């Protein structure tokens, strides 16, 4: 159950390990980690990770999403505008 059709992962950075291609990505992009993103889907066929970002859409390889660096977010803040 690591990976759930409604996750809310927080982006962190990419690993080492990580290949040239995928880290070029986020060189090419000016929109680099420090937010989150939620899963559209989760196929246990044996499919890659479908995830679903505000910002795009991306689906990466199970192995590539342990690669990722990501933490769960349950900190549940919210600021009022006014009054």
């Amino acid at each position: 159950m690591q990976y759930t059709p409604d996750t809310a992962w927080k982006i962190t950075g990419f690993s080492r390990e990580i290949s040239p291609a995928y880290r070029q990505k986020l060189l090419s992009l000016g929109m680099l980690p420090g937010s989150s993103f939620n899963v559209v889907r989760v196929a246990p066929l044996g499919d890659p990770i479908h995830i679903e970002t505000r910002r795009v859409s991306l689906v990466l390889r199970k192995k590539d999403l342990a690669l990722l660096e990501v933490e769960a977010v349950s900190s549940l803040e919210h600021h009022h505008h006014h009054h």
